[PDB]
């Protein structure tokens, strides 16, 4: 079968486990899809946006220094998004990209669960190299949600990343 | 871990493609960080495709029809036999700079040496059709030491075209028909035409009715695995060849461009054989 193409925009990239997570979490959902890393240097993010739709690219996440950059060529952009004025994640509808952003979400969730507690309280280091890795395995679990629609096994992937981060 | 690097093929459409069932298990069998994906990519969306790939920093794609010559204005550089054939079917991206070759000739005669195991010194080749499937084959033929390259064609005018690109010391050009008549003053007969290709199979590129026995007789074609020219030249004395060892070499050729290592071609025979019998 064709698998589709999702990865990584950013600068660098080259040491990020999100394939490491997601391409795991892609074959063990029976997914046909990989996982890659883009390197893009500033300047030509407008180039690899409009590369992302022209190539057909599933979907990508979005990391430093890119997150903001992306915005003005997206066809749209999620309200949280668009406030935070930040992107990490991107989700190419037969052309349509489309910007949201997981990362805070991802924090959230990843602290309620990991620390078993509630936020109605008060209402962590996110540095990973509680630790960062719960916040970097939800960011991505939710964008993998986006994009295929199934929420993966989180504790697989975060079991991935530390064992790898050690 | 390492960061794979990203390979592909632009198309439109693609998914039809034994590219990346061929790359995808050398990368494996070679220890190679990498993966062969599919990019549909719609006729005029070349330009944003191609600056895609510069700016993913994608390490080299295989162009494919309708994008062959559509491809060339957005490459800094194109190899001096694709720019003579005029097609580009194999792009490397060395670091942002883009410089595209054509696999075509070098594929067809790598492979008919080797699976054929001759020399094409002095021997007297006919090729049949002139369009952009036999371009490559022709020039590259012409860069061997073989005794003669003559071609014939439907429309004799395409086909003398063709020739005056050439030599026209050791090839000229014939109608159908004419080289039915001359067909036995060769040692290979080469089809490029898609005549007998699936579905349309009980027909044939040209008679038989002279061919000597034990010439070789060979078919691009691949599609079916033998077509009805191949079956009667078989039963006429022929050593035949289809076309699964030009595919396959077409990308071992891509394939070592980009990696530096020639992968193994009787592996990806193997697997594209099975794909296509299944
Ligand atoms: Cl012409
Ligand atoms: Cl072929």
């Amino acid at each position: 079968h064709m698998e589709k193409v999702y990865g990584l925009i950013g600068f660098p990239v080259e040491h990020s486990l999100s394939p490491l997570m997601h391409n795991d979490a892609f074959a063990r959902l029976g997914i046909p899809a990989r996982y890659h890393l883009f390197s893009v240097e500033p300047g030509q993010v407008g180039a690899a946006i409009a590369g992302v739709r022209a190539l057909g690219i599933a979907g990508v996440n979005v990391t430093i220094p890119h997150k903001l950059a992306v915005i003005p060529f997206l066809d749209e952009v999620d309200e949280h998004a668009r406030r935070i004025g930040a992107v990490n994640t991107i989700i190419n509808n037969d052309g349509r990209l489309v910007g949201y952003n997981t990362d805070g979400l991802g924090y959230v969730q990843a602290l309620e669960e990991e620390m078993n507690i509630t936020l109605d309280g008060k209402r962590s280091d996110i540095i990973y190299n509680q630790n960062g890795v719960g916040m970097l395995v939800y960011q991505g679990a939710l964008a993998f949600e986006k994009w295929t629609g199934q929420w993966p096994d989180v504790n697989r992937m975060k079991q991935l990343v530390i064992e790898a981060l050690r």
